[PDB]
């Protein structure tokens, strides 16, 4: 914590930069020794079809990964979402 | 278990009766008590759109749960999937 506090505010920034993403929804981020594994959920467009969703998730994994390289898991679900 | 397994076909049967369910792709049940407690992921058309799917998914859980009494607790969420 404090330290997991910046850890998971740089991963919900990274998320909602990340084209079609409706916020973050849930963040569940925990330490593994020194990597951090975590599990998230992000609002979706919900005329997106299931495919788009995917994509979507793919594409903050990717991106949040690539930005803290402390996190060795990452699974990101998505949830129906309006703005 | 025994009784389980036969808990789980019917959850299993009634799931794939329901419109655009593509088969069940994971079911966790459990007895909490003599209550069963579960949670399963469903097949859907990836064109579908997330609104459709989210619908599907409230249709599985009323028509299961509205044909097993003893389940007090059914979570269900959808994945792309092809035929």
């Amino acid at each position: 914590g404090s330290h997991m506090e910046a850890v998971q505010n740089r991963i919900v920034e990274a998320a909602e930069r990340v084209p079609g993403v409706r916020g973050v929804i849930h963040l569940r981020a925990r330490y593994v020794g020194q990597d951090i594994w975590a599990a998230m959920i992000i609002g979706v467009d919900p005329e997106n079809t299931v495919e788009q969703a995917a994509e979507i998730c793919e594409a903050v994994q990717a991106a949040v990964c690539g930005k803290i390289r402390r996190i060795e898991s990452l699974h990101v679900s998505a949830e129906a979402r309006e703005i």
